[PDB]
């Protein structure tokens, strides 16, 4: 609508490298694991693992069904049984976070170096993001096509950080074109560790941001968005700090327990030495 | 109580089979298949399988829950989904009646041909007779220890003679001892296809059908035990109809969906050429 026509593009470049990478209905995703048929570094690990007590749901392309209850935690290694699975859905989602970051034309101009780095910095994010769109927040569920994953128990639940920014970034009800602008700003964002084009990535950033700005008091004047904008951008910085937080928790949990497959080491920053 | 001692002493043998050879909660029953994550015959198949329709569900050590729901008929294969995991159930529960019959005095001495023609003509009604101790007739569950098989959908399900079977076997509330030796009768059946000592065998069989009439007249003298002995005789001929209209079924799913496992095919006939 209501934009420049520079801004215009932008917004169908980051709409296009979205619908080629994003296997929405997860029909792609194939060949992954399933669960099987001191001590104060241990309850740490309870904690580092709250986000993702979620029970699965298989619907066969037969009709059939699988559900799977996780364990109850007795104390054991039984509250790491999803673990691998839940690597292989990383590890999927991050593809395609890779593949979308290579589509567009502003990242492929950085240096390979800044794009390693940015890629390295905005994973986890750019994944958080993406399930967002499929987050039921009337059940609790992320609905990925023929799997589903329901939290397990109940307000207790939006105590947890990750838990909170899923539910409170779904009731905002953002568009398409602005989920694929959120992707980008945090995609460019000029302060992660080790970029060296800082100036260019920065004004990459603020162009992003402008161009969601145009975008909202454009397309949405409804006193509902009022403010949307600023919203949006604290909930960036938000999910930035989960991102560290979460960064902490996968070192914890893979130092104790390892999980994480070869593209989660690349993009955490696990050496394998 | 009250019987002879050579008719004590014959329970006392059946009920040691009995402990020794049956692994009621099913704990060792493992390694086990799980379903995946020229028309007027096809349609007999459908009939064929109707004694199966169950959705099964896997109570893991952890404490894990596994459910699964079968596909809808929709006119293709998916109606063989569960044949694999039923075959290694089968064979797993023919073990056990192999070695029940191993153990028994009066079966090790009858010659080895017809050992083989007595286990070859009743493996299936003692499989049957078994599955009925776990068989709960309030949730049409057979409870195998941390496996349970639950019908899929009411009384249209008493119409299949295998279901009536259960249900009805279910409402005498027979002791350990009368299970053990309707087991020893089906197993010493004089007119099995290929026995030659005949006449041994039928002498057999009357000894264990006269135990059993003199067990009840001694242990059970109320009402609704009145004529027990009598219908206990005459479910015994139920399965034994119910066990050749399935020897029949098995066969024709076989021919078009080969399935029966090795012991499966030694009990039930089929050569592999
Ligand atoms: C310990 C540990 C640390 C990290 C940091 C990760 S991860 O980035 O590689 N992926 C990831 C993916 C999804 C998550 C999630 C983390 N936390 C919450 N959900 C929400 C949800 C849950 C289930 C399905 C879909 C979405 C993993 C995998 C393990
Ligand atoms: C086609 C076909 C024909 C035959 C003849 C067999 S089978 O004898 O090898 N075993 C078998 C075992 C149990 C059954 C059952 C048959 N029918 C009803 N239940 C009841 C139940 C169901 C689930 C669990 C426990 C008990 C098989 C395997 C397939």
């Amino acid at each position: 609508q209501g934009l420049t026509e520079e801004q215009r593009m932008m917004i169908r470049e980051l709409m296009d490298a979205q619908m080629k990478t994003f296997d929405t209905t997860f029909s792609h995703f194939k060949n992954f694991r399933l669960p099987g048929v001191e001590a104060a570094k241990w309850s740490q690990v309870r904690k580092d693992l709250c986000s993702l007590k979620v029970s699965l749901q298989l619907r066969g392309e037969d009709g059939s069904v699988w559900n799977y209850k996780p364990p109850a935690d007795s104390g054991g290694k039984e509250i790491f049984s999803l673990l691998p699975h839940m690597a292989d859905m990383s590890t999927y989602m991050f593809k395609g976070i890779i593949s979308f970051a290579k589509v567009i034309s502003y990242f492929r101009d950085l240096p390979i170096e800044d794009q390693i780095s940015l890629l390295k910095g905005a994973a986890f994010e750019l994944c958080q993001l993406r399930f967002n769109t499929v987050f039921n927040a009337e059940t609790g569920t992320w609905e990925c096509g023929r799997l589903s994953y329901c939290l397990e128990d109940f307000q207790q639940l939006l105590l947890e950080p990750m838990l909170k920014f899923h539910y409170m970034l779904k009731k905002l009800q953002l568009h398409e074109e602005e989920y694929v602008l959120m992707q980008a700003i945090s995609l460019f964002s000029p302060d992660r560790p080790g970029v060296l084009q800082h100036r260019v990535v920065d004004q990459l950033q603020e162009q992003f941001a402008i161009t969601l700005k145009s975008y909202i008091e454009c397309n949405r004047p409804q006193p509902a968005h009022r403010f949307l904008f600023l919203k949006i951008m604290a909930m960036l910085t938000e999910l930035r700090s989960i991102n560290a937080q979460h960064t902490q928790r996968l070192l914890r949990i893979q130092d104790i327990h390892p999980f994480a497959t070869p593209l989660m080491q690349e993009l955490f920053g696990i050496t394998g030495s």
